């Protein structure tokens, strides 16, 4: 109905802001586009499912979350991804590492404040329904 697409559309709206503050914020920059294949040619080749805040835009513009949980799962991978990545004790690791988890707490922590809990039951029962 009208009255569903009404509320993806504010699903969109409520997802694009969250990633936008996500990504004006200088710890988050490295998360804001896809790794440079050539600076690093064996990254397409550990990371199966390369996730970063400019492809999140991209598919919230192409409908593809239809809940916060869809949404949160790409966060959830944009950090999972940089814990594979970066695993060692050497610091340039373990920053990508803190910032990668402090994106993942910061998107959680907005939406923990910002989403009202029947807005997302909501849309998990249209989901559900399709
Ligand atoms: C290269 C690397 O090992 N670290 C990555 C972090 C990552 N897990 O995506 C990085 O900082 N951005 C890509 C580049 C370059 Br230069
Ligand atoms: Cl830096």
């Amino acid at each position: 109905s009208m009255q569903e697409e009404d509320t993806f559309r504010e699903l969109r709206i409520f997802l694009r802001n969250v990633t936008h503050r996500l990504a004006i914020d200088k710890r988050f920059r490295v998360f804001t586009k896809p790794v440079d294949p050539d600076e690093v040619p064996d990254y397409v080749t550990v990371i199966k499912q390369p996730m970063d805040l400019s492809s999140v835009i991209s598919k919230i513009d192409l409908h593809k979350y239809l809940t916060v949980k869809d949404y949160l799962r790409d966060i959830d991978l944009i950090c999972s991804n940089a814990l594979e990545y970066n695993p060692d004790r050497d610091p340039g690791d373990r920053l990508i590492r803190h910032r990668a988890c402090a994106l993942r707490d910061t998107a959680y922590a907005i939406i923990k404040e910002e989403l009202d809990e029947d807005f997302e039951q909501l849309c998990e029962e249209i989901q559900e329904s399709r």
